[PDB]
C-alpha cells in the first residue's frame, strides 16, 4: 500500500501487520473448534 512486509500503512486506512494473522485464526478456529484442531490452517 504505502510499504507491505511488516505493515501496509498507518492511520490513513492500512496499517495491519496483526489483522490477516488474526483473520487466518478467528476463522479456522470457529470453523473447527478455538484453533483449527491443530493450527493447520497455514498458520499465518
Amino acid at each position: 500500500k504505502y510499504y507491505g512486509n511488516g505493515v501496509h500503512c498507518g492511520k490513513h486506512s492500512c496499517t495491519v501487520d496483526w489483522g490477516t494473522a488474526i483473520g487466518c485464526i478467528g476463522n479456522n478456529a470457529a470453523a473447527n473448534w478455538a484453533t483449527g484442531g491443530n493450527a493447520g490452517w497455514n498458520k499465518c
